[PDB]
């Protein structure tokens, strides 16, 4: 509270580290469904069904232009990518599987990088 300051982690490397993690995502072989925004004019249903579209290139742009206030807002967007994927794709599909794989991949890197 006022004048009662919690000791707080060093966050000067967070921007660099998030960019590092995002780069590993981008270069994963199962990243292809998530590299670019879904084309809302070619994919039936998507615009109406998915209220907050998100993809790695949009996250990269936001990260590069200071649009994430902190590491958790970054993680929220990454997770949004995979939550959208689950919303629109069957688990038993190529894209569906890719999403599960990429989510697992991210969360381990997240834990390994930040939660000591
Ligand atoms: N087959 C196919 C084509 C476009 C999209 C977008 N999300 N999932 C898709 C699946």
């Amino acid at each position: 509270s006022m004048s009662v300051k919690k000791p707080k982690r060093d966050d000067s490397k967070d921007l660099a580290l998030c960019s590092m993690i995002l780069t590993e995502m981008e270069t994963h072989e199962d990243a292809w469904p998530f590299l670019l925004p879904v084309n809302l004019k070619l994919v039936p249903g998507y615009k109406k069904v998915i209220k907050k579209p998100m993809d790695f290139s949009t996250i990269r742009e936001k990260l590069s232009s200071g649009q994430y206030p902190n590491l958790e807002t970054f993680a929220l967007d990454v997770r949004l990518v995979f939550d959208n994927c689950e919303t629109f794709n069957e688990d038993d599909s190529d894209i569906g599987r890719a999403g599960h794989n990429m989510r697992k991949y991210f969360e381990k890197k997240w834990t390994d990088t930040f939660k000591v």
